[PDB]
């Protein structure tokens, strides 16, 4: 199967500040040597449901995947609803090997002390948008490969930064496509 | 059939200002869960062709679909050569189911006073450049079935958005990426 | 087979400046009448490996093509490794045909006394980040059939432009998704 995905529901999935605080929608769809990504983050509840001058405005989520492509639970994506497409829903309550969609570690390798710098190409840095408002840009970066938490062999982490004052707004953001390299 | 397209061509087939002054390139390619998008907007004729101080900084190009997928007459894209890819033209003067190319209804749920509120994640938001000038940004807005107009059942919506001054300039923006989720 | 790639390692592939200083990585995937591209660009040695105040803060990269689809001598990318994916390699030394990759001609006409200005479709302009350091903008150009250097049949070219003082920095930017539509 082709496509993996939260499901395009709004039911909480994810840890923002606290435990299923938010949805991340996240889809990827397997293009060969891509997979075709759609993401975008929601608060539901906690403190980036309604943001104060103080609430930090930098929010990193983490997917750290095992050898087999398989979700560890110390992700802020919860494994519950993260699986291969089924109709709007996922396939079943199940352990399916993803090595497919995980990202290439050639393209996209760990960090290793061998060289300080990694490479640039393991993130992906653009703008979306606050309440979809156009005057409301928040960065979005994606990385590959980056983490080494809890002894992961993939990672895919999504960073949300941004400067202007979004007090007293839910954290909600625009929908962001991009792709990568994968490993087979 | 795998791709639903205006053809490549520039022969009118839109309107931005009166009927069929300008040309929508866009190109809607199934990829399982999601399509893959491209777009581009050119005016040939009318205000945009050649705009002046007072010409609107805001631009909504709108698709309209009905339960089967199928381009209502009320949008402002000409049905004419809208229709499943046959070489660099069209299969026929036909209408073809669409259903799976029509974005995802749970995903982009249709406006309801049920929540005041909808979702930024119905929404994509980015920049594309007037003239192919790195200087000339456009803000470009990509709305999934925020649409109510004549009883659509499903809408794209591409709005062009910008603060500059681009009088005594034609109206004509480099192509935009993106995908969504689909409905089946 | 479906993807032309560089490979997704780090043996440099191009000239930013001079011969082999650079590594381009750019996969391209078939995705029937879209090819879904992926682009990043590090610079190795010579002078973009260690930027001064007098750097050109622009570069472009071309992608020269056959009739055939296959890389001319006269690019700014080596031939030796770019072909089609083999595993994280390429599938031989060889001129494997691949017009299915190359840029529409009709969305994406060479240019043509003709028409004095070519249809700004035939670029992408958006942000990659230096040293994937959000501060650090640099737009990146990607123009389809605009070169007619050496006779070719069809052009991609990549350019990075910016106006910041990155001097002392390594040049190496963010990856950039994209698409386009294409040649049968």
């Amino acid at each position: 199967r082709r496509t993996l995905w939260t499901t395009p529901d709004t039911s909480p999935n994810c840890k923002m500040s606290t435990e299923k605080d938010s949805k991340l929608t996240l889809t990827l769809t397997k293009c060969g040597s891509q997979v075709l990504g759609n993401v975008s983050l929601l608060a539901v509840t906690g403190e980036y449901h309604q943001m104060t001058a103080t609430t930090k405005k930098d929010v990193k989520i983490s997917l750290l995947f095992d050898e087999n492509g398989i979700l560890l639970p110390s992700s802020s994506l919860s494994k519950d609803y993260w699986n291969y497409r089924s109709d709007d829903s996922i396939v079943s309550q199940k352990y399916n090997n993803a090595v497919p969609f995980m990202p290439n570690l050639t393209a996209y390798p760990k960090p290793s002390a061998q060289n300080a710098k990694n490479y640039s190409r393991t993130k992906i840095i653009s703008n979306v948008y606050l309440g979809a408002l156009t005057y409301q840009p928040v960065i979005i970066t994606i990385a590959f490969n980056q983490e080494t938490e809890n002894g992961c062999a993939y990672s895919i982490t999504f960073t949300f930064t941004w400067q202007k004052d979004y007090s007293a707004q839910q954290f909600d953001v625009t929908s962001f496509t991009f792709s990568y390299l994968t490993q087979e």
